[PDB]
């Protein structure tokens, strides 16, 4: 699928924290940046995610806030 | 403030699209990545954002989905 | 791309209301259900959406609330 | 109450997966479509949800993305 | 309707900023606190919201972050 | 940090329910209102949150719906 989400950032899974119905996937997206994703355990399984998997961090633009110092 | 949001990514503003009540801020966060943020025009003004401003893309972890390529067969 | 979002509902575009930076797409997913999506104008154009387009309403499970009468 | 959320889709609970502080509710909304919802366990209990309950999937329009087959 | 959203804060509309497809509704919830809501113009119209209307700010718990003084 | 989020509501923590990857923090913001926040256990710990902590409920304007009677 091609998705409307403005942010689709390629990266590699560096850690997966398994929970009860959700888990937290951490992706190394390059440039010294990592992104954490809290998604359902069902999806972690269905997408076959493991540490070292290639994946994408997908974020709708309306979910992104801006901060400054 | 220190914020719970797991994702707080430093970057530089490369473009701002001004709308009616919202606008879209594009941040270059390095490594060839850009992040687009759709936020209120009021916030854009109050934060003094301009092209070239240093800022952060702030994303709650529950807002981030994971994708894989179409030819991966889990 | 294949996505973690638990909800990926096939439907046809029945209307697009254009805004300044966002627009609102209405998708008929069948059975008398329609879904409204508020997304960037950039995305509406990039996906080539028009009345009658085949598409999907994509919703993260953590964005779905449950209501009762 | 009546809510601004543009999407309020009637359906029946087909499953509830209990987690620690959240659970996942699946609703059959008709037309062969199901909606999965990740909400607090407290809300699952407070709303009296069980398999067979009548309910609604409620989604804010700004939470909905559009995808296409990009063949 | 009764909703799973854990946050439902009563207040009065103090302002509505109309946009193109969205508008921004501000509610006075008391205590010198206001909540701003960015929602569709269609909903603002359908709910009959005007300055002075009694309403509620409704927020899913997964949408709320916590911040602290550093 | 200063944040674009239009809603930044001061309050005191009155409850913490710990989960597997998430927890739920309840903040009393005054006027008889409490705001519940479902966030990662990691952040709950990193922010040092306990019953009695002073904190803020932070909500993006696009996450706030309006309801009426
Ligand atoms: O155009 Mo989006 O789907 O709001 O990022
Ligand atoms: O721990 Mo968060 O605020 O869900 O990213
Ligand atoms: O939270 Mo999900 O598993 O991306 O719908
Ligand atoms: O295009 Mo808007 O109405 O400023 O979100
Ligand atoms: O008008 Mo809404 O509450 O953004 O779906
Ligand atoms: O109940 Mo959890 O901590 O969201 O899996
Ligand atoms: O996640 Mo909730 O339990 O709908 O606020
Ligand atoms: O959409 Mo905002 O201006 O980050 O609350």
């Amino acid at each position: 699928m091609k998705l409307s989400a403005r942010n689709q950032l390629a990266g590699k899974v560096v850690s997966i924290k398994e929970g009860a119905v959700n888990g937290i996937v951490v992706l190394d997206i390059g440039g010294g940046n990592q992104i954490s994703s809290t998604i359902s355990m069902d999806s972690i399984r269905e997408l076959g995610l493991q540490v070292g998997s290639d994946a994408y961090a997908v974020i709708k633009a309306t979910s992104v806030m801006i901060g400054i110092d």
